[PDB]
């Protein structure tokens, strides 16, 4: 792979590639499309609308947008103007967001209409320095000097130039949470995602122009950005969006057709995923979906599911390893070589070592702790020069992950150097499960680890020391967190136990749990 230019705007370097394709559908939802011209014309209005207000290059904008057709034109149009959006996953908290303000300095925000109520709270409670608030399809009255997405993008001549980057400047940020402490942010280069959608996108999984590209991970993960996005408009496939949280109802509508009068050939999900689908009453029959290839990260993928996806469908399961921090996939099956149990073979492009506990070689079939050497890494956490000289080890960068090479060079995971947990393909902090538990009348203590179920994914689970003369229930602890953690953080079961097994300073000796002293 050719490396790219010095000076690079990546936005214009995805909008250049198709213009050969001009009336090709480009991005595709359940209310709108635009083609690969349409795509152009607003990507770059946007720009102009986010200049005229006086955003300046190199300064920052919240995204914060369920997957729709506005949020490639969004991404994309802050990058040729060479600004910098930030894009949010959309199921925080309005304290999450209040931070991200704050910490990005953001100038502007591009939220969609169903999330604005948690923009508004961040926005009142913070220190933030937001000069407009733009709205992609209004679910409320615009607030004064709020503008309609739609109205902003056309009330504004294009752009006529994209901002002279180059290829090393800051192009995007993305957040990344660790076990404790802030979301950090993550610095993407105008690069990057050219290196990802060439070595994995292209060189990996093959993805061509007569592809459609249907992701159930979102534009905000790292995941989903490449695959839903970078990769797609890389080669000129069609991508499918989808607003709605994916269920297996949802996913099987698109993949019939449902949606645009196309039929997905490249899907992208979670292990946690494909296992709900395969458990379906409805899982479709092949004769029915056009899928080519399946695409799985987020989570190891526990072998049985692969291999009942290849008896079902005549397709394997690719299973790969990314990081945010290396915005796409090192590590990987291959379409045409596939290892259940495994997550395949380095990709070309990419070095990775495992280091042991002082920085030493790992004799093969020994857990070391996985680093990798590639073009596409993030350049630091912004503003966090401690967390950047953990992770950005000289041209290495940690990814928390601890990993087997086995005799034919395939790697097999070990776990976790960081307490994470990788739960329906999302990362959740068991300490921030804890925090929430705590905080019911009822409890003393709690524990929280991860156990794998009858899939043999990994779910949260509870270990609950009662509070002597209070009443707790399995179903008022249910109660208590539904609203206060998101769905994928639920522990999988609750067991009440009357002490926790402790070290003499009272630290909790989580690997008795896993052990299953209780
Ligand atoms: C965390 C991540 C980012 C980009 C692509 C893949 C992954 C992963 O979940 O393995």
């Amino acid at each position: 792979v050719t490396p790219p230019p010095e000076k690079f705007n990546f936005a214009e370097h995805l909008l250049q590639t198709n213009r050969v394709r001009p009336d090709k559908t480009a991005f595709v939802d359940d209310i709108s499309s635009l083609s690969f011209a349409q795509l152009e014309a607003q990507t770059r209005q946007l720009a102009a609308a986010l200049r005229a207000i006086g955003v300046k290059r190199e300064e920052r904008v919240l995204l914060l947008m369920l997957d729709g057709t506005d949020w490639p034109v969004a991404f994309l149009g802050a990058i040729y103007a060479g600004i910098v959006p930030v894009a949010v996953n959309t199921l925080l908290t309005a304290d999450d967001y209040a931070y991200m303000l704050e910490h990005s300095r953001a100038q502007a925000v591009l939220v969609s209409g169903a999330l604005h109520p948690v923009l508004k709270a961040a926005l009142t409670k913070s220190d933030h320095e937001v000069q407009r608030v733009i709205v992609s399809r209004p679910a409320a009255p615009l607030e004064p000097g709020e503008v309609d997405f739609a109205e902003f993008v056309g009330a504004h001549a294009p752009l006529e130039k994209p901002a002279a980057t180059q290829a090393d400047d800051p192009a995007f940020w993305l957040y990344s949470s660790g076990s404790t402490g802030r979301p950090k942010g993550v610095v993407h280069t105008h690069a990057n995602p050219y290196w990802t959608s060439e070595l994995y996108g292209r060189n990996t999984l093959h993805l061509r122009e007569d592809d459609v590209c249907f992701s159930a991970a979102k534009l905000f993960f790292a995941y989903g950005l490449g695959n839903a996005l970078t990769f797609p408009m890389t080669v000129g496939a069609t991508t499918l969006l989808m607003g709605e949280r994916p269920t297996p109802d949802a996913v099987f509508k698109r993949w019939l057709g449902g949606v645009g009068g196309v039929k997905p050939t490249v899907f992208y999900g979670a292990p946690t995923g494909y296992a709900g689908m395969l458990a379906a009453p409805n899982l479709p029959s092949r004769d029915q979906v056009a899928l080519r290839l399946a695409s799985s990260a987020g989570e190891a993928l526990p072998a049985e599911i692969g291999q009942r996806f290849q008896r079902h469908f005549g397709l394997d399961i690719v299973d790969g390893i990314g990081s945010t921090e290396m915005l796409h996939i090192f590590l990987s099956n291959l379409p045409d070589r596939v290892r259940y149990g495994t997550t395949g073979w380095p990709v070309p492009g990419y070095q990775i070592e495992l280091r042991g506990d002082g920085g030493g070689p790992v004799a093969d079939g020994e857990p070391g702790d996985l680093y990798i050497h590639g073009p596409s890494s993030a350049t630091m956490y912004w503003g966090n020069r401690a967390k950047s000289r953990d992770t950005f080890q000289g041209g290495w960068t940690k990814s928390g992950d601890k990993y087997v090479r086995n005799d034919d060079g395939s790697y097999t995971y070990a776990g976790r150097t960081d307490d994470m947990l990788k739960v329906s393909g999302i990362y959740v902090s068991p300490f921030e499960i804890e925090a929430t538990l705590v905080q019911h009348p009822g409890v003393l203590e709690a524990a929280v680890v991860g156990v794998a179920d009858e899939h043999g994914l990994t779910k949260p689970k509870a270990y609950v020391v009662p509070r002597p003369g209070q009443t707790l229930s399995e179903t008022e602890l249910k109660t208590f967190i539904k609203d206060r953690l998101a769905p994928y953080k639920y522990p999988r079961s609750t067991v009440f136990v009357a002490e926790l097994p402790k070290t003499a300073t009272g630290k909790i000796q989580r690997f008795k749990l896993r052990e299953g002293v209780l």
